[PDB]
């Protein structure tokens, strides 16, 4: 049932129209439709992505993980994910591939299950449904 | 009146001539003689540096940010100062253009105002200045 | 006597053969031998890593430093590094040289004392005989 859904850096500054507590409303919503249950978190520090990430390792359980900035940046927080057994999905929220050439490349990209940019917050939705169907 | 005077990594450790205690109190009085208000934060947590980003969008306030080591990595930082609506201007203590290649790159450059480098912490009051005259 | 081994991100779930409690105790054991104290911390936050490297300065004690993923993305903690006056080691465990590009780059290694890769955990304890032979 459980399926860790992590937002990292600035993520907290949505809709500052959907504020990130709305978007929690969205998943846990669409997470009961499928039979799931989403914990859904969010922090700007590393540290604290790093350990949702070792615990979610220990329990075996998978992640959509929406990194922010660190995505493109921490070999830390690729490294936490490379212990995960469970399916891991990166979501963006934004095109990435459409703006800077920095935000084309991915450290957490290579070592996801898959990938899914710029279908808006329906992105962690099509996560759930596809961990779901799995 | 109010400028965000906000130094990232190891700025702490200035003077261990000029400590960091000193710098606030000369970016104090200097921001009182231009008739402005200086609030000055330092730490070495990129999240914590998120936060003091976050709140200067909130209140529409102006920022000077010395970034430290994280102006060449930290994408997260960008993105916050992305949010803001008042100036950014980024100062940097040493001429970053005269040692290792690294410096020479900034994530925060593009979206700053304005950049100074190398002209030691008169930089921070020199950024004041531009502030007290826009 | 004292010499400081700090690990970095990740470094907490060695183990989950050797944990990161044994390895402590291997290291205190081998320092005792070698007629030093071995203080040894980790973290998966960079600002602790930080603190810990400025104390180290202040102290004017050696450090021996896994960095894990900082290793290759953090200019700050390089640059707090640089205040160390004792020598400094670079560990890790595994041999960064022989995966992924990305690895085989460390902001540290062009200011350590020296670097050890690939001989595992005894690489710590081979760090330890270098200082006191020192
Ligand atoms: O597309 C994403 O999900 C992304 O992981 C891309 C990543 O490159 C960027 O650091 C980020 O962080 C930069 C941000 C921009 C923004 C705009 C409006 C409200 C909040 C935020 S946070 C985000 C996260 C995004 C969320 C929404 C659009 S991008
Ligand atoms: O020039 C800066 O302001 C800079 O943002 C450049 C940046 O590349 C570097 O990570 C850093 O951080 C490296 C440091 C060096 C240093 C030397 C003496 C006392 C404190 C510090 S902290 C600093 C900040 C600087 C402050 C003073 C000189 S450089
Ligand atoms: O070789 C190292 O010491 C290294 O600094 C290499 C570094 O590139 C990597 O981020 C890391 O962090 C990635 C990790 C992998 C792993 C595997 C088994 C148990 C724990 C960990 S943590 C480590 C630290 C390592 C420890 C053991 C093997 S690599």
């Amino acid at each position: 049932l459980i399926v860790n859904v992590i937002n990292g850096p600035n993520l907290g500054r949505l809709g500052r129209g959907t504020t990130h507590d709305e978007l929690v409303a969205l998943i846990e919503r669409e997470a009961a439709e499928l039979g799931l249950k989403a914990v859904v978190r969010q922090s700007d520090s590393e540290a604290q992505l790093l350990d949702w990430i070792h615990q979610a390792a220990d329990a075996a359980e998978p992640v959509i993980l929406n990194a922010g900035g660190l995505t493109h940046t921490s070999v830390a927080l690729r490294d936490a994910c490379a212990e995960l057994s469970a399916p891991l999905i990166e979501v963006h929220i934004s095109n990435v591939h459409a703006r800077e050439e920095f935000r084309r490349h991915s450290y957490l990209s290579p070592i996801a299950t898959g990938v899914i940019v710029g279908l808006g917050i329906q992105g962690y939705l099509l996560a759930l449904r596809y961990l779901a169907e799995h």
